[PDB]
């Protein structure tokens, strides 16, 4: 039994800004975790869509209609083809009482906070004011990255480097919990898995590279080595949305963790790597 093209949750759960969506695959209970930001606006979910992509590998349908479950199912088989993994299928009467804006922006600062305090090595008692006033700004409906900016600022004091940008911490913690991608204040090395090929960057994508001195490892001395790919925030954004989950798969497959960074100090090219030039020169 390969891995179809779609699945039908089951049922939800949620915890810590995350939501896990339960399936049976092939008699076997399974689920598939995405952090609870998604779920806030449905409609970026639904198979109509006004782009022709979904932001995660999820597609809302209306359960009561039969319609619209066998519509999903069908789109599903180009989705699941275009994202290279399988489809949830998941009926909107699962995730009626989610959250309310700044119900699921106080599930996020709560997550961001946890980050913060286990990077840069921060007690959580010399945050416990700075999480109490952020929170009662939350409910006063005051922007999520207004209320992380005013905290990072605030608890940064002697934890982050005089030398990192707050707005990086910030890109960071968001980014980390979109996509659950480790983070740490370490010096970056943009390196980058030669499986990605120059030959299949767009001209914004190859000029990003060059700009940010991205550079080509191969997989085996990258193994061999235990390195680790670690990217400053602003380089590592700089680059294509296809790029990203292409170098972050890829590091995945050979069992290379994969760091965001809010440094912008360079760690010392100690393997044989190859800085990523134009095609020609």
């Amino acid at each position: 039994p390969t891995d179809q093209s779609s699945y039908i949750v089951d049922s939800v759960t949620v915890k810590n800004g995350s939501i896990h969506l339960y399936f049976d695959k092939a008699g076997q209970k399974t689920y598939e975790r995405h952090s609870l930001s998604h779920f806030v606006n449905l409609d970026n979910l639904r198979a109509n869509n006004t782009k022709g992509s979904l932001p995660i590998n999820v597609i809302v349908f209306d359960g009561k209609s039969k319609c619209e479950e066998s519509s999903a199912k069908s789109a599903s088989v180009y989705y699941s083809q275009l994202m290279c993994q399988p489809i949830l299928l998941l009926d909107q009467a699962l995730v009626s009482d989610v959250g309310d804006s700044a119900e699921v922006a106080v599930k996020m600062f709560d997550a961001y906070v946890n980050t913060f305090s286990s990077t840069f090595n921060v007690p959580m008692e010399k945050l416990k004011t700075l999480v109490a006033t952020a929170e009662a700004e939350l409910a006063k409906n005051v922007s999520l990255d207004n209320v992380l900016s005013t905290f990072i600022s605030a608890a940064r004091q002697g934890f982050v480097d005089s030398d990192v940008e707050t707005k990086d911490v910030v890109e960071c913690l968001k980014l980390s919990h979109q996509s659950d991608i480790e983070v740490t204040g370490d010096s970056c090395n943009n390196y980058m898995l030669t499986y990605n090929k120059v030959e299949n960057m767009t001209p914004r994508d190859l000029g990003a590279c060059i700009d940010c001195s991205a550079r080509h490892i191969n997989a085996q001395v990258a193994k061999s080595h235990n390195i680790a790919l670690i990217w400053n925030v602003k380089d590592f954004m700089s680059l294509s949305e296809q790029l990203r989950k292409q170098i972050r798969s890829a590091a995945k497959k050979n069992n290379l963790p994969f760091k965001l960074t809010c440094a912008t100090t360079r760690q010392v090219v100690n393997v044989v790597t190859t800085k990523i030039a134009l095609k020609g020169g």
